[PDB]
């Protein structure tokens, strides 16, 4: 089965392991208090994309915080590293005016919770199909 199973017991805070699935990059952040906050920070009526674009609940969810992670305490974002706009990969680490990506081949910046805010990307970053299976292992698929 297409299923794979990736071991992020060693996934310290603000690092982003990066695991390649279905032929593309899939980025899995633990990411920082900062990182969360200020994804709660945002209110929907400012950003460009209100569609959580997440395989894993309703399509139509708001892309609140909340329905961008796996976990209700925030910690682990789980998206497609493939910009929305022409598939490029995202810079991470903190990288554009968002605190989260920075697509450098048209200029396409993401917040920290991978939401699309500057730039001619049309959505925020996709999540997959991704849940914890125990307390050290996201099976993706
Ligand atoms: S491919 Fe990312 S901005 Fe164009």
């Amino acid at each position: 089965l297409a299923s794979i199973f990736v071991d992020v017991s060693s996934v310290e805070p603000g690092v982003q392991l990066t695991v390649k699935f279905l032929g593309k990059p899939i980025f899995i952040r633990r990411r920082t208090e900062a990182d969360i906050e200020l994804g709660r920070s945002v209110q929907l009526g400012q950003l460009v994309d209100t569609n959580a674009r997440n395989a894993n609940i309703d399509a139509g969810a708001e892309a609140t915080d909340q329905n961008r992670t796996l976990d209700e305490a925030g910690e682990w974002l789980v998206m497609w590293g493939v910009c929305t706009h022409l598939g490029c990969v995202p810079i991470g680490g903190v990288s554009g005016d968002f605190g989260g990506w920075f697509c450098p081949c048209h200029g396409s910046h993401y917040d920290s919770a991978g939401r699309i805010r500057k730039g001619p990307a049309p959505e925020n970053l996709p999540i997959p199909l991704a849940k914890f299976i125990d307390e050290t292992t996201i099976q993706l698929g």
